[PDB]
């Protein structure tokens, strides 16, 4: 099951476009429909829990396993830091742009994302 795939053709089979800037990983909360869409693939991927305001990192973590990383230590630190800036208001865009950014988590995660979601990330998109 590719969650990211399933939840682009359903909230934006419209706006290729998006889509491609999502493959990219060039999106941030301000644009319209993203905060939208990166819950519903964090929340079906198993990842983003209460709506959006927590990361369960056991459930990156098993993601990561066929690929050979164990980061856990890593994730929850990363993921730490993100709740005390955004408080409240995180959703999970915000946890995804915290792993993206961090040295101690974006290459491990990237690759699990590649490769596990690669049915959305390797389409012709752009």
């Amino acid at each position: 099951v590719s969650h990211f795939k399933n939840c682009a053709d359903k909230q934006l089979s419209d706006d290729k476009p998006l889509q491609c800037k999502i493959r990219n990983l060039q999106v941030d909360g301000n644009m319209p429909k993203v905060k939208e869409y990166m819950n519903c693939a964090f929340e079906s991927s198993g990842w983003a829990k209460d709506g959006g305001k927590k990361l369960d990192t056991s459930k990156v973590a098993q993601d990561m396993v066929p690929y050979g990383f164990n980061i856990k230590t890593e994730l929850d630190e990363v993921t730490k830091e993100c709740e005390t800036e955004f408080g409240a208001e995180i959703s999970s865009i915000d946890y995804l742009a915290c792993l993206l950014i961090d040295e101690k988590t974006k290459t491990q995660f990237k690759t699990m994302l590649m490769m596990k979601e690669a049915d959305f990330f390797k389409q012709n998109l752009c």
